[PDB]
């Protein structure tokens, strides 16, 4: 599923991501935009052989099981395929564990490089929330 910008902001808010670990909703929408262009079916293969899955490009090295990332963990206790669902519940629940891991949203290199310190409120401007 390709979300609309305000459609994704509503789904994230409903699942409690708005101001989670102090990150305003525009931070999460900005990260999803640059990670996945709001596509739940986004995938990216990393050089190390791990894969990033879903709207927030969550990686198999630590967070999900895909059966093909030697030495990896599954700390969100999910198949990585769950991260590609039109239902963002698994992505959000796993994002909450990631952003609690110590480095906040720096865990998302695209958030650090393209969202951090920018006017992230523009990502929820005009949305009925
Ligand atoms: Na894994």
């Amino acid at each position: 599923k390709v979300f609309g910008r305000c459609e994704l902001a509503a789904a994230m808010k409903r699942h409690g991501l708005d101001n989670y670990r102090g990150y305003s909703l525009g931070n999460w929408v900005c990260a999803a935009k640059f990670e996945s262009n709001f596509n739940t079916q986004a995938t990216n293969r990393n050089t190390d052989g791990s894969t990033d899955y879903g709207i927030l490009q969550i990686n198999s090295r630590w967070w999900c099981n895909d059966g093909r990332t030697p030495g990896s963990r599954n700390l969100c206790n999910i198949p990585c395929s769950a991260l590609l669902s039109s239902d963002i519940t698994a992505s959000v629940n796993c994002a909450k564990k990631i952003v609690s891991d110590g480095n906040g949203m720096n865990a998302w290199v695209a958030w650090r490089n393209r969202c951090k310190g920018t006017d992230v409120q523009a990502w929820i401007r005009g949305c009925r929330l």
